[PDB]
């Protein structure tokens, strides 16, 4: 299976900057409302998202365009914004994270 | 101040395809907290941000690059999450609007030159 140069962007240089970072921490798993004592969680996020799902996706094939692992990384922050109160220091991580997907995403290969 | 190849694509196709969308009348202009009535507005949102003031920005070569321009973009919508209830409507016109935008960036020509 070959990999587009999208997708191998995603995976080599947007995954790896955002993986690491010092921010990622609360967004490499599942969200476990039960650990976090979240009782509602999952009555308002319908979408659930994380980057270790993209990750694995990435690393396994899963995606046929960028424009659908795009996708699942701003479902993942959107997440965030929509469910958090807006003075949680969660949405500032979010925030920061997404700026550098973004700005990543605007040096990432054309298609085809 | 700059023209670039991504500055005129992301101005002649995606913000003109965003901008007639019938989702997007809430975005064309700054929100107007007065009017709609949302005292707290201004007291949660500490940047403003709209489309009128992103297509303006566009016409007078305010921005450098195209990362730039996709940040205020990405303001506009993440202002829409964090102030709006989980249910109201405009959340989902956001989300709605948001996905074309990703989608354009990811066919946005490489070659971020001029």
């Amino acid at each position: 299976g070959r990999v587009t140069n999208q997708l191998q962007y995603l995976h080599k240089v947007v995954m790896k900057a955002l993986w690491k970072h010092q921010f990622a921490w609360p967004f490499r798993q599942p969200v476990d409302a039960v650990k976090l004592g979240l009782p509602d969680y999952h009555k308002i996020i319908k979408q659930p998202m994380d980057m270790g799902t993209i990750k694995r996706r990435l690393e396994n094939n899963y995606y046929w365009a960028a424009s659908e692992c795009m996708q699942d990384f701003n479902t993942m922050f959107t997440n965030c914004y929509i469910y958090n109160k807006p003075t949680d220091d969660i949405v500032l991580m979010a925030q920061t994270l997404e700026k550098i997907f973004l700005q990543k995403v605007a040096s990432m290969p054309q298609e085809e």
